[PDB]
């Protein structure tokens, strides 16, 4: 089971989106948002965000929530079960500021319209796809 | 726009894969499911599945749920609006019915534990998020 | 059969597109990858839209032997392809073949004199299928 | 410049098919052939391989190759430059022999037909794939 944690980090880490839904907000929509996390394993899950986010308005202390995530080749599938809040901790947006997150911001790091969400994942469902190279065949074209 | 919603369809089609949750469900958790359509586009999507999928106890007669797409490469982001309920009939089975399908059921079509979802998508929300290639750089390599 | 194979790769080459190129003198012999073109669903010839100062142009004389290394999406499918190719930018072809995403590589669009178009006229390619089964379900602490 | 290393060397490990081709040997073709490291940067780069495979006979004491690589999303495409050599060491089988490596061979780790090829990659030329993410839009379907 090391293993599987391992391939989903890593995954997570290069790949990035989620697509983060919650029921009784957006209509239940599973928006894909760029997570980010701080080393190369471990939650907590991060993701830049404005104020004005709807599912800022509605998270409160904290919110069960599911993400639905797939490595871009389509080799892994994720189901992540959490708690998502917002923490606008500067401390965190410092950490994991960068030029791509700077361009989201006319503001910078200190744009009143930022925010910052963290998904604490207690759990996920993890799905590997298996390949098998099969001999190949020469084929006149 | 029209090609948004042809580049969606095609995606799905040939890429199939579904993240597929419901709520009070095994604590909502979405789940991996390939997806089959009737023509090159058009719902309702249809789901091959097991009779004892846990979800299906809990279709009734149709539940909204929310579908989790990408496609391949990740250039395509859906999340398909709609109402799941199983419709295990026999002419659709032997309309989608395929040797990759077939691979599933020992019992063949007649497997009893065979079973058959409809997802009837009213709408989707659509991203695009599409490649451009950067210039090449020559890397030493350690 | 073998007619599975070849339509598979050509239903790839024509999603996916990106087949990455390499000519022995020419920079050290690196593969870069280049975005194929076929008119309709299969078949050759496969055309690549480049620059006029492209180094490989220079080199291709009245065609040179060529050999593409593609994958699919997903990577799924592997094929070498082995072909002729050389430049051939005929207008009437630039027009069939011309779109968008073409378009916003040129500043003058189909008249820029930098425009340059290149076939690859292929009799062979190995094929690799390498398809994907889904592993059962593990629940990870996290 | 680092980060591409990373990038690739990233992609490299999880990814792992390098299609790699030799002038003179099938005419030319490019075999699709599993690469493995030992840890997770930095070469040589490893291919299991039969030694009955044509391109031992024509590898001598080594040959300059170029492998095609592309990440399963494609989202980094890498030409990489090295030379190629036979080096079935026997250490380096155990070290990096696997239930994967071992689906191949009907003899196993001992089977003589086992051969390792050892990539020395001195350079790569890398190319990103940069997305884009447009704000969604709903549609009827």
């Amino acid at each position: 089971t090391k293993e599987l944690q391992e391939k989903f980090w890593k995954a997570l880490k290069s790949d990035r989106t989620v697509m983060l839904g919650l029921d009784g907000v957006e209509d239940g929509h599973a928006r894909p948002m760029t997570a980010q996390i701080e080393g190369d394993s471990g939650g907590p899950i991060w993701f830049f965000t404005s104020k004005d986010n709807a599912l800022i308005a509605m998270l409160g202390q904290g919110r069960r929530v599911i993400g639905a995530f797939s490595s871009k080749g389509h080799d892994l599938f994720a189901s992540i079960s959490g708690s998502l809040r917002e923490d606008t901790d500067p401390a965190m947006v410092d950490r994991l500021w960068n030029p791509y997150v700077a361009a989201w911001y006319e503001g910078g790091k200190t744009d009143p319209n930022l925010a910052l969400l963290r998904l604490d994942a207690d759990h996920a469902q993890i799905w590997l796809n298996e390949s098998s190279l099969l001999a190949g065949i020469k084929v006149l074209l």
